[PDB]
């Protein structure tokens, strides 16, 4: 037992990070087979980033201007192109550590691990959720751009996020690996604001099931509710609507505990209307919404990857 | 900016996990050069674990009774011995992925990452602290024994924990890599209780400094305090005494923010006596004590390992 904010093992991704330098700008790149993916603003000077024309800036660069190092070994660049906000550098050496992988575009509410990197070397790994406003609550410093977020499924790494920028209240924005931003953000140094966030209701329910499985049951009440009634309450507290799709995904946890999804909605409704009254759930004094139903199943059943 | 419960990258340790089977019991082992380290109760049947005589049980085993697999490849065992609560299996093949490593015995209040594993394959990584009562608040299921905890420093992995058992309230107990238990616990299935926990005061202060660096400053008051006076208050709230050694270790964060350690003690004292009043610090509604001063420095300065 016990329940922790668990990240995926990072080894498969650590084998793919490299450092990319153009001029005096250095950030991280992702080396898969014979291509290096990195944020396109590696081609910017400081001044360029206020209002860059990336297509213009790239026209003036040639292969040899990109310095790619895997550890201390330089990888010779033999071609380059831009796909939305990501640069693709073809190199003359395939990465022998390339895992089975996919590029995926994740949906708001889904979680992934981030391997935070500087100068092509990993600093740490942590779990994140794509918020409903298309930001993530990460931990990123200068030089962390090109760090990636991923999920693993058996042996296959699904890369879902590349880090690009930080937004006013210390939240973070980035792209999928085809260079398309999550949310309405652009890679330009100008005032930009995320929309209002909302709580990922299906994830809060998943976490309450994790609590019950770990023996933390005080919040369970004797009532049930309709889907419609619950969603009326949730709206008032800035919770996402719960859909039948979400109910179906919660099915495995419901069947494990014997607690119907709508009964656990009645318990959540009481928590939202009355608060938790100085009490904790799974050691937390706030309701947690960064575990998906699949994350709870994985952790409570011991799913592995190797 | 941002501040997250960050784990070390696990790749160096993932290369060392193997599965060890004796009879019908399977758990995880750690393969470094030509030795596999694993918990000694792999030699137990279910019934043996109520009151085992490990020296007796081991006398009746020979090398070939230990089935060691690195992935699907069996590693031939050519010798075996017991060192306290750990078994050391010599194998006829050195692990080519062995990192630079040390075995260390950590002190209460220090943190480490856990690579949770089943059948020799990694499930996830998370950060933990050795509590003052010599337990850790982990996430471990049946089959996770032999999972290890570690720190990294540049290129050197310090292994500090091997997982052995779970204690009444869902907390966890284990050994260092020389087989010596942290705390008064034994590897026998009998009722055992951890002592009362206490809050790691130096770590709470480190985390308040992390808050200030991230711009969360509401709790800073205009006062100072003596070390002696602060420790009188902390005792009442079950906080560890703060020593001059702890003050010295907080020096780098103090110098970075310009906030003397004793001034931040005055702010913590007010939080303990008055509570946080519905407010959060770094997104938390409780004071957090699982970041050491070094963890804060590492994360806020972007220290890497590769
Ligand atoms: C890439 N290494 C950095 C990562 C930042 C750096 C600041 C701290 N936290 C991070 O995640 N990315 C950039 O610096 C990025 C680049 C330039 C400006 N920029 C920003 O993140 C800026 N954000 C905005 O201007 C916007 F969000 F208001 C700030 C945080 C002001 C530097 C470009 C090319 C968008
Ligand atoms: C090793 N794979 C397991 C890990 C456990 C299993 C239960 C769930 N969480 C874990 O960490 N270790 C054991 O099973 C261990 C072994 C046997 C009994 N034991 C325990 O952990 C037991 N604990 C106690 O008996 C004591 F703490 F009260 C329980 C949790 C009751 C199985 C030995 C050889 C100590």
């Amino acid at each position: 037992s016990g329940f922790r904010k668990m990240a995926f093992p990072s080894g498969k991704v650590e084998g793919c990070m490299v450092q990319v330098t153009c001029g005096t700008t250095t950030l991280n790149g992702l080396w898969l087979d014979d291509v290096v993916y990195c944020p396109r603003h590696v081609i910017c000077t400081s001044e360029d980033m206020l209002n860059p024309n990336y297509e213009d800036l790239l026209i003036r660069k040639s292969n040899h201007n990109f310095l790619v190092q895997a550890g201390n070994v330089q990888l010779r660049v033999i071609g380059h192109s831009m796909q939305n906000c990501v640069l693709k550098l073809k190199v003359d050496t395939a990465n022998p550590k390339t895992p089975k992988y996919k590029f995926v575009r994740i949906q708001p509410g889904q979680t992934f691990s981030v391997l935070a990197c500087y100068n092509g070397s990993p600093s740490g790994v942590y779990q994140c959720a794509m918020r409903p406003n298309f930001t993530i609550k990460g931990s990123f410093l200068n030089g962390s751009c090109g760090s990636v977020g991923f999920n693993i499924d058996y042996d296959c790494v699904s890369f879902c996020y590349m880090h690009h920028m930080e937004l006013p209240t210390g939240v973070h924005a980035g792209t999928d690996l085809e260079g398309n931003f999550y949310g309405p953000f652009v890679d330009r140094q100008t005032a930009q604001a995320a929309g209002t966030d909302t709580t990922i209701t299906v994830n809060v329910l998943a976490w309450l099931y994790a609590a019950v499985i770990n023996g933390d049951r005080w919040f369970l009440n004797r009532f049930t509710t309709t889907l419609n009634d619950f969603n009326l309450v949730a709206m008032k507290y800035n919770y996402e609507p719960l859909t039948q799709d979400h109910v179906d995904i919660l099915g495995p946890l419901s069947a494990q505990t014997g607690i119907a999804v709508l009964d656990m909605c009645a318990s959540l409704k009481e928590l939202l209307q009355n608060g938790m009254n100085g009490r904790t759930i799974l050691g937390s004094a706030l309701l947690e919404d960064e575990f998906t139903p699949f994350d709870v199943v994985r952790q409570c059943s011991g799913v592995t990857f190797q």
